[PDB]
């Protein structure tokens, strides 16, 4: 009915999805890369302006299938002598393959979880805002998101299988690591 | 009344429209500065043109991040952020893959002026690698668009030019303000 | 009622709020670095108080890339893409044209925190180049704003300066944990 079609079309414009992937670098992309940029003998010390272009690989929640990449750009803000808290601003985006891709904007702290923009989407992802939380598993090798994402329709069921809980020995299976054609993203990002 | 007022505030917040322009690179404003490993940073500024090339509208504005080298398909794999400029009409800013060997998709973060609150996504569709593209703007958000920017649009090919007085930038054939 | 329900929720999903904000540079935060014409990248980080002056919220941070020099209007043209970070409140980013020589208008991607969800503009105003510059948001989609982002704006001047107590980041001149 009128009212129904009304209702139907607000709840999508609110409605609020939530998707969760693991981001690992695996060390074979030359990523990442360290544009030393800022200012012993022979030595880098970080600085504001140092920049780093990065890719890293992207697992489903329940780590059984490989989706894709990040790709994208660090700028190193703010630094000290600890290694907790250095800030880098940071403009990424999260490849999906056939599905479509994520765009993120927002910081990025060394030993410290942080929330980011979803600048938007596109494929099934197309339209959608939000925000990202982003948890540090193994700094800087394994990260955990959730993006909670705004506005699009209701997601397949093969990005929402059950989430394997966020810790250090949490790890893909090893067909997806081989990216076998039954662990993959319909011509998964890579 | 009523109900047609919250209606018709929905179809606003709903409604796409589309906007295509012309991106050319014409040689003259020393764009790009650049290829190989990854890493490499592209900032670069070319021209603007609408759908109907008759007209010339701003520049576009940015950088591009190398991320990957594909030997099969013989290119590169980009991280794009960048905007395109309308003169006083505002602005549309963009982000996602740009990659030499294939068209590609973007998200559209947002506009400013007419485009104010906009969201949606671009088809960049590759006609003459790199001087050359058509972008396809799909729009969530605003209100109509102005008649200037919906003429009949010429579909992308290797003989689609800007009109004469477009490329002399003829106070005929310019947005206002247009962006240089 | 069910109608007061949905049309509340457009409401919110409608309804744009200003948000007004001073950046200054206090030569502390070793900002900015120039990184060569076209091509130039200048990361930065000011402060960023509220509107009243009296209170210190946090920082901006991200890039500049130049992209154009006019030797007329004795300016250069800047596509930047940063953040504001209001401590616990959340953040906003944006992206888009820095012009030297005068004011610009940039996309709100969105935010986080209270903001989350938003989307908009942001006008930039330059007071004194390049320390002190005066922005106003146009937020759109969010819960109602915070009295304590919201107190009255001082109109925007070289004179003015932000108060003692937020200068030195006192407890009642903070917002919860200001970003530093
Ligand atoms: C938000 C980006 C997602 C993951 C981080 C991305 O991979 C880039 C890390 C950026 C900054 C951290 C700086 C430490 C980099 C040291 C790398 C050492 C190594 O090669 O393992
Ligand atoms: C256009 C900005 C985005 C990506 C640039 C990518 O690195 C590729 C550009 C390569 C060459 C630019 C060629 C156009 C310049 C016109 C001068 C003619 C010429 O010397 O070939
Ligand atoms: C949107 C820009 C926001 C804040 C301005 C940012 O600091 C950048 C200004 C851009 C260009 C100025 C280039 C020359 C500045 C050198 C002087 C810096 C200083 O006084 O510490």
């Amino acid at each position: 009915g009128p009212l129904g079609s009304m209702g139907n079309k607000v709840d999508k414009l609110a409605g609020v999805q939530e998707l969760s992937v693991y981001e690992i670098n695996e060390r074979d992309r030359g990523s990442p890369v360290i544009l030393p940029f800022g200012g012993e003998n022979g030595a880098h010390a970080n600085s504001l302006g140092d920049l780093v272009p990065f890719s890293n690989k992207v697992y489903d929640g329940s780590l059984q299938r490989r989706l894709g990449i990040t790709a994208g750009i660090c700028t190193l803000i703010s630094h000290n002598a600890e290694k907790k808290g250095d800030r880098y601003e940071a403009q990424y985006s999260f490849y999906f393959g056939d599905y479509g891709h994520i765009s993120v904007q927002g910081p990025y702290i060394t030993y410290e979880d942080t929330e980011l923009v979803v600048t938007g989407g596109t494929g099934i992802f197309a339209g959608c805002h939000g925000v990202a939380k982003l948890h540090q598993i193994i700094f800087p090798v394994k990260l955990f998101y959730t993006f909670y994402l705004q506005g699009i329709k209701k997601l397949p069921e093969e990005l929402c299988a059950s989430v394997v809980p966020p810790s250090p020995s949490a790890e893909p299976s090893e067909q997806a690591k081989k990216c076998h054609p039954s662990s993959v993203a319909p011509n998964f990002t890579n």
